């Protein structure tokens, strides 16, 4: 299961502090769609405190969520689906998409897609919330960078430079996976991240029906400072 690889790049994320801003703007207990959930990492964390269901387009990323979720007794429904023409039968209070996975959208029509899709999905008082890459992070930590590391059952080498269009990245990845004699498997991945300057996020959450509630920079409560990375939106459906 290559997916586990991915556990182990962010295996010292702090996903702990994302649960602890959404507890922040969503009650214990509602109905929240976690999208773009990859390897349900965080959606397992808010599954201790909502009834939480998990959506990605992959399905590898998926399988890894459900086991996890099924050697840790959590009840935690795992889809395929795109967070661009999300589809659930039963009502949510709130969306979350987090650690940056808004950002592998592609164009400005995929991210209304989404936030339309999430407007849907919601009704009167529900929320949207999501974390995003600043244009600074852009222009600085993948700017020409080099990150690598070693982990128990894999390594990886990963370039991080701007891409084509402006505030966009080009994330190559090159990953080392041990196998069951010692020797290793390489895989290579291209990942595609796109950001633009907060207003433009807040334009487009009210031209899909949302009220901007809050603009917060890197898990502190104020407006983002010019040297923030990472950008936190809460939005409530009208
Ligand atoms: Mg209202």
């Amino acid at each position: 299961q290559f997916a586990y690889v991915y556990d182990e790049l962010m295996q010292d994320v702090p996903y702990p502090e994302w649960v602890a801003w959404v507890l922040e703007q969503v009650e214990p207990g509602k109905r929240i769609a976690d999208i773009g959930c990859g390897t349900g990492t965080a959606t397992l964390l808010l599954a201790d405190h909502y009834e939480v269901t998990g959506v990605d387009l992959s399905e590898e990323m998926l399988e890894i969520a459900q086991e996890k979720a099924m050697e840790t007794n959590r009840h935690v429904d795992f889809w395929v689906q795109d967070m661009r023409e999300l589809e659930l039968p039963e009502p949510v209070d709130a969306i979350t998409i987090l650690c940056d996975s808004l950002n592998y959208l592609q164009t400005e029509a995929d991210v209304k897609q989404t936030f339309d899709s999430a407007a849907r999905l919601l009704t009167d008082g529900g929320k949207l919330l999501f974390d995003v890459h600043s244009p600074y992070k852009m222009e600085t930590l993948f700017n020409g960078k080099t990150y690598a590391t070693h982990a128990e059952q894999s390594s990886y080498i990963w370039f991080a430079d701007p891409g084509e269009e402006p505030l966009s990245v080009v994330h190559e990845l090159t990953f080392f996976i041990e196998g069951e004699d010692g020797r290793y498997d390489r895989v290579d991945e291209t990942h595609h991240q796109r950001t633009y300057p907060p207003e433009q996020y807040i334009t487009w959450l009210r031209e899909a029906g949302f009220r901007v509630c809050a603009v917060t920079g890197d898990f502190k409560s104020d407006a983002p400072t010019e040297t923030a990375e990472r950008i936190f939106f809460v939005a409530e459906k009208i």
